[PDB]
């Protein structure tokens, strides 16, 4: 369905545009059309450097009438600059001014790493490695838990995590809120079967991000895989008569899993949306799942030593 409820009762869109990477001086049009052709869901980040220009856009948007706040759900991620406790409310509300917006529809720990407070996102040591905070998730959590009940948040979540520390959220004594979201990779080659089947069974949805493989994340080397070009995908988009990407976007979708495809090209933003009107075959489903290689395009492999560090265990 178009659709996945969540455990605090919303509706959350099963496609969204993603807009990390999106420019500011391109970001803005390309909200816009994607609202124009029917998306109803924007991800965003304090890190993506851009929700300025997507506030400009929902607000255009809105004034124009195409849309209402109540029919938009909009996702940010508190950086990992931010893990502490006491700096978590102040990230919030400066991700809302910019976004101009009243609340958000979810906001998620980016990811479990806090790194050290400051101005760069990246806070690197004399070693050149990023500089850790002494923070952790369960009192990040319990700062997130209070944007909720100041009702600066319809919902929290975390992404990038791993079943482990999931669970320790879900047991945390005197819990407030469940996470409502895991964002985590998912594609073909990372197909992640285990993770999501704990989450969902856990009554958490998960959200795959980077679906197409992140073709354009600035550190993708030529000889990498790529989602886009392989001519297995390519057989079974043709066998559909839609695109890779189409196929791409409608593999998790039928998963139970929200996606999050990244454009800035207005016509693929409207390609990426028409995924409502075929259906991959259960052989299909089962081919694409055949592909995983656990391959990771996001890992900052030497925030390995980091203690929060997500991706040393199975899932
Ligand atoms: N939680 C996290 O840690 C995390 C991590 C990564 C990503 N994300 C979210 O997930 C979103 C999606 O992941 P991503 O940005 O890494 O990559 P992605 O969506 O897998 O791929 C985006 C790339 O695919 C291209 N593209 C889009 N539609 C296409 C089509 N129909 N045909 C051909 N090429 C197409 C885009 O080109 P153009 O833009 O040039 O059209 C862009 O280079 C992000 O933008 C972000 O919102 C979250
Ligand atoms: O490490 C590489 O050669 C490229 C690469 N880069 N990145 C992004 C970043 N890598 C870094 C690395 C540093 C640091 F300076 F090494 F600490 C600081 C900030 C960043 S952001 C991945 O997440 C990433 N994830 C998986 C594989 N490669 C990468
Ligand atoms: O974080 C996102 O949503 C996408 C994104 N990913 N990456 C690769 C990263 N990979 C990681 C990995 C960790 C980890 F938790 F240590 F594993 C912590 C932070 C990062 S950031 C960037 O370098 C990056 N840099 C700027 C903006 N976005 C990113």
């Amino acid at each position: 369905a178009s659709r996945l409820l969540l455990n605090n009762g919303a509706k959350m869109p099963i496609l969204g545009l993603g807009t990390w990477k999106s420019p500011p001086g391109q970001v803005t049009e390309a909200v816009k059309v994607a609202i124009d052709v029917g998306y109803r869901h924007i991800d965003c980040a304090h890190v993506y450097q851009n929700e300025n220009e997507v506030g400009v856009a929902i607000q255009e948007k809105l004034r124009e009438q195409v849309v209402k706040r109540e029919e938009l759900f909009i996702v940010s991620k508190l950086w990992c600059t931010y893990h502490e406790k006491g700096l978590v409310k102040g990230a919030c509300q400066k991700t809302l001014s910019d976004l101009k917006l009243d609340y958000l529809d979810l906001y998620l720990i980016h990811w479990p790493t806090g790194f050290k407070p400051g101005k760069e996102f990246f806070p690197l040591d004399e070693s050149g490695n990023v500089v850790p905070s002494d923070t952790n998730i369960l009192d990040t959590w319990a700062a997130m838990e209070e944007l909720v009940d100041e009702g600066l948040v319809k919902a929290i979540g975390i992404s990038n995590f791993n079943h482990l520390q999931v669970e320790m959220i879900l047991n945390k004594p005197g819990l407030k809120y469940k996470p409502a979201v895991n964002q985590i990779e998912c594609h073909p080659y990372l197909t992640q079967e285990k993770l999501i089947q704990y989450c969902q069974s856990k009554g958490i949805v998960v959200t795959a991000y980077s679906p197409l493989g992140s073709p354009d994340r600035p550190w993708a080397k030529p000889e990498d895989p790529s989602l886009l070009e392989d001519p297995r995908i390519k057989a079974i988009a043709a066998k559909h008569n839609k695109t890779t990407a189409q196929v791409l976007i409608r593999f998790p979708m039928q998963r139970n899993l929200v996606v999050i495809p990244k454009s800035v090209t207005p016509e693929r933003i409207a390609e990426n949306f028409k995924v409502f009107d075929f259906e991959l075959s259960s052989q299909d489903m089962t081919t694409l799942l055949s592909y995983n290689r656990n391959w990771r395009v996001c890992a900052l492999l030497s925030c390995t030593s980091h203690k929060d560090y997500p991706f040393h265990e199975e899932f």
